[PDB]
């Protein structure tokens, strides 16, 4: 009986002030955030969204960027008037970072929770300044961290498909989702993008303003260097995407914590075989 959401929400302010100096209170956050229900979870109560939206974030050691994170996105995802939830994919151990095998992980484990119909990829260091840019999917993947101030506010390569993007539940599986071989810093995203082009697809986008996103300045983590396999490895996407990703895929998970603003997924994905 609730009618659809407006194609559009109504909600929305465009143009966001965003800054990262101040100390947060994720307790606060819950209290600013009341309709956020325990492990991070909202839909509207007065429509149906189409979009069913997990959003994953691929962490480790960041709890700093994450209550940022979290301070900044969950009002703007209930604005954006989503059926959500958010998905932190921590690895356990201190091996060498896997940022697209975590990204597979969170997939599988969020659609445990329920029909999750869009999967949103971002980093947990990465805030949109406009909620015009919409955090679900399109009928094309979409690249949604488009206009970063890292990179002066543009693309840094018009293939760029980091940061931020979403796939719908049949884009991820078309491609056999991501690459669980990129191991330290590095070119995942562009074998990513190399997957999706194989498959007949194209980049949809918001325009530069629209997109306009925040990264938080933060020197380098330990135990992710540049990846030097990667240019190698970016060169064989076609081949590789065939039997590298979803249907190669394991990964133990250690802990389920579900936090008022969001569900933890503690997980050992293991070391380079
Ligand atoms: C492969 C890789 O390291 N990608 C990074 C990227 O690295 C800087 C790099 O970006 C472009 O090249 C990407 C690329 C894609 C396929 C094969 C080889 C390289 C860029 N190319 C152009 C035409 O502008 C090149 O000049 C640069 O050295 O940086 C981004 C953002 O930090 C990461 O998301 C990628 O993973
Ligand atoms: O030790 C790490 C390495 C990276 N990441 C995650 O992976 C993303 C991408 O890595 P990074 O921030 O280094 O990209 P950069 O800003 O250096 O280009 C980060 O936003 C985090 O989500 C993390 O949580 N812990
Ligand atoms: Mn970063």
């Amino acid at each position: 009986s609730l009618p659809a959401c407006p194609e559009e929400s109504p909600l929305l302010v465009g143009p966001m002030l965003i800054e990262f100096n101040m100390p947060v209170d994720l307790e606060l956050v819950a209290k600013q955030n009341p309709n956020v229900k325990m492990g991070g979870r909202y839909a509207p109560r007065d429509c149906v969204s189409p979009h069913k939206v997990a959003i994953i974030i691929p962490f480790r050691n960041r709890q700093e960027h994450l209550k940022y994170w979290l301070y900044y996105l969950h009002p703007v995802l209930q604005r954006q008037q989503l059926d959500y939830g958010i998905y932190v994919i921590n690895q356990a151990g201190d091996t060498i970072f896997n940022r697209a095998k975590l990204l597979n992980v969170g997939f599988q484990e969020a659609l445990k929770d329920y029909d999750y119909t869009c999967f949103v990829f971002s980093d947990v260091d990465l805030i949109p300044m406009n909620d015009h840019n919409a955090y679900r999917c399109f009928s094309q993947p979409r690249h949604i961290s488009v206009a970063m101030d890292k990179f002066g506010f543009s693309l840094p390569y018009v293939q760029y498909f980091g940061g931020v993007s979403a796939l719908s539940k049949q884009q991820f599986l078309t491609i056999n989702g991501f690459p669980n071989n990129y191991w330290g810093w590095g070119g995942e995203d562009d074998d990513i993008f190399n997957r999706l082009v194989f498959r007949g697809m194209s980049i949809s986008r918001p325009n530069a303003v629209v997109g306009t996103t925040r990264h938080i300045r933060h020197s380098r983590d330990k135990k992710n260097e540049p990846n030097p396999q990667r240019f190698d490895r970016i060169a064989h996407t076609k081949e590789t995407m065939l039997s590298d990703g979803l249907n190669s895929l394991t990964y133990q998970v250690l802990d389920v914590q579900r936090y008022p603003l969001y569900t933890q997924i503690t997980v050992d994905i293991g070391t380079p075989s």
